[PDB]
């Protein structure tokens, strides 16, 4: 009977090492084999409501003839084995895909879908040599774990992401525990304390000393905290380099304020030439897909369109798993929510074909410190050589406000920046009030000429849309840890007073700065806890004591000889 199905719980699937992973089978009432979709989840396969609202109404797939398999990752909940982040997903994914393909109810076509960790596991599965895998649909995911979500293109640790995720997984590990332990009660309380004040948890020094998290998940320190360089330990679990050689269709979803956005977009660019890649980007943060924020509303149309996403995913799978050549007729290659005008818009590619990478130079009379300073932005190079200076004290970093925060207040991406506009270590540069709209859609980066009194420090850059009413809404931002200015692999220190030209990867955005608005950029040397604080010593940051860290007198140079600027992807239509 079309539309009907059955569900088999806890089917144990043996891996190559003999360990069995638990899966739930949602199979359509049918005659003959059917295409299959797989979801690998570390947060209990039984708990479908927890993640499904951020993905698709996938039961529609089952009612339409697809079998869906949901699996508990190794070492979690119903699955056997020991849990360790990322390291076993490639092999386990391969063996699971192989098992599915051997089943009487599988017709030889398998696909995958899911969000966050459910997305990262798909890239790990895609790099295996399993021909049966015909397509994937990674949402808010990454193919390079160092770049997202643990560190970043700038070489700074995303400390709030690490502690928050560790606490969440820790909670799951205790819940998945065979027999309840006497300490479980206390630990649950401690984990909650971290989640209620991530910034506070991230403020302890040495940072590497994590009695609770380090005990529940040693990997947090042994791998993440202990490896600040993008060394072999990371390259071993990275999939990005292997994406260029694939030919697997991928329906990629991302969010402008999502922690994985930079890497999600990079995966689209990496696979679009060899296979049918699709891209959808909404104005969401990882925990907030409502389209509503404290000081910025994108409209009901901005709410994660789950039914539309379901229809698109089904068409995508019908094309690649069912061979329906015209299933994606009328479906755009790229679909973006363009902020400012706050409208969804179809595109033929990403980056957009007509992108004018335009430099907007830092300038102005007097000091650019604070929002009331004289800092300006202009497409014209500044005529006078000047410099803005400030003191960066690790004890008092610039608080993270919106952006791509994941766990620490990660539900307010387009945050109003006024609360921190006024710190002396926040340099502000703005255009005059616009009389014509300016669309900025694409990747964003900055190139700054800087100097420091220290042998190492950080430099941050944040793009902001200033509204007529005063709201200074964050768009995208980035950071560069100076020791990694040239490479994330082999860092070198800097010499005090020497001027360096450094690049800051500010990920991406899509925003139309409307008439009456201003384009603004904030420059500083900290953004905590989105990123951990540079100690300004050149030492092992995560192992240093606050008292042994140094303050740093940092300077931004601007003028004819040092044309510091932000590169904006200008779209003119």
């Amino acid at each position: 009977v079309d539309g009907n199905y059955s569900v088999a719980s806890n089917v144990m699937v043996p891996m190559r090492d003999g360990v069995r992973l638990a899966v739930d089978l949602y199979r359509p009432d049918a005659d003959g084999p059917v295409p299959v979709l797989l979801v690998r989840n570390p947060f209990d396969k039984f708990d479908v409501f927890a993640w499904s609202t951020q993905s698709t109404n996938w039961l529609e797939f089952v009612r339409d003839g697809y079998a869906v398999v949901i699996q508990d990752t190794r070492g979690l909940f119903a699955s056997e084995g020991e849990f360790v982040p990322h390291v076993d997903d490639e092999a386990d994914a391969e063996d699971t895909l192989s098992w599915i393909l051997e089943q009487a109810w599988c017709d030889g076509n398998v696909g995958m879908f899911g969000v966050s960790y459910l997305g990262v596991t798909q890239w790990q599965a895609a790099v295996s040599g399993v021909g049966g895998l015909k397509a994937i649909a990674p949402s808010m995911a990454s193919a390079d774990l160092y770049r997202a979500p643990w560190y970043g293109p700038g070489g700074a640790l995303s400390v709030e992401a690490l502690l928050g995720w560790s606490a969440l997984i820790g909670t799951g590990l205790i819940t998945s525990r065979s027999d309840a332990r006497p300490e479980d009660a206390a630990d649950f309380v401690q984990l909650a304390a971290i989640l209620n004040d991530v910034a506070g948890a991230a403020s302890v020094t040495p940072l590497a000393e994590q009695p609770l998290l380090g005990r529940l998940i040693p990997w947090v320190i042994d791998q993440v905290v202990d490896h600040p360089d993008n060394d072999e330990s990371w390259q071993s679990i990275s999939l990005f380099e292997r994406l260029g050689g694939l030919a697997t269709p991928a329906l990629i979803t991302a969010g402008w304020y999502d922690g994985f956005v930079g890497e999600s977009l990079r995966t689209f660019v990496a696979v679009k030439d060899n296979a049918d890649a699709r891209l959808v980007v909404g104005p969401w943060s990882h925990s907030n897909l409502t389209g509503r924020n404290a000081d910025r509303k994108f409209g009901i149309a901005a709410t994660y369109p789950i039914q539309e996403a379901t229809t698109m995913h089904k068409a995508f799978f019908d094309r690649h798993l069912r061979g329906e050549t015209d299933a994606l007729a009328g479906v755009p290659k790229v679909r973006l929510f363009v902020m400012g005008i706050d409208e969804w818009r179809d595109e033929t590619d990403w980056p957009l074909p007509d992108t004018a990478y335009t430099p907007f130079y830092l300038g102005g009379s007097g000091a650019a410190n604070t929002s009331t300073g004289g800092g300006t932005l202009s497409t014209s190079i500044s005529g006078t050589e000047s410099a803005d200076t400030y003191l960066y004290d690790p004890a008092d970093p610039v608080p993270s406000l919106g952006g791509t925060l994941l766990f620490h207040n990660g539900d307010n991406g387009p945050a109003d920046q006024r609360p921190i506009h006024d710190r002396d270590d926040v340099l502000c540069y703005s255009t005059e009030v616009l009389t014509d709209p300016v669309e900025v859609t694409g990747t964003v980066s900055a190139r700054l000429f800087v100097s420091s009194s220290a042998v190492d420090t950080d430099f941050t850059a944040k793009l902001v849309d200033v509204f007529p009413d005063g709201r200074a809404i964050a768009l995208c931002d980035g950071i560069v840890r100076m020791r990694y200015r040239e490479t994330l692999v082999n860092p070198t220190l800097i010499e005090a007073g020497e001027i360096y030209e450094v690049a800051i990867d500010m990920l991406a955005t899509s925003n139309v700065f409307l008439p009456g608005h201003r384009i603004m950029v904030q420059v500083s040397s900290s953004n905590f806890p989105k990123y951990d604080r540079n100690s300004n010593t050149g030492g092992v940051i995560a192992r240093e004591q606050l008292e042994e860290m140094c303050t740093a007198v940092n300077r931004i140079h601007r003028g004819p000889e040092h044309p510091s600027h932000i590169v904006l992807p200008i779209i003119k239509r």
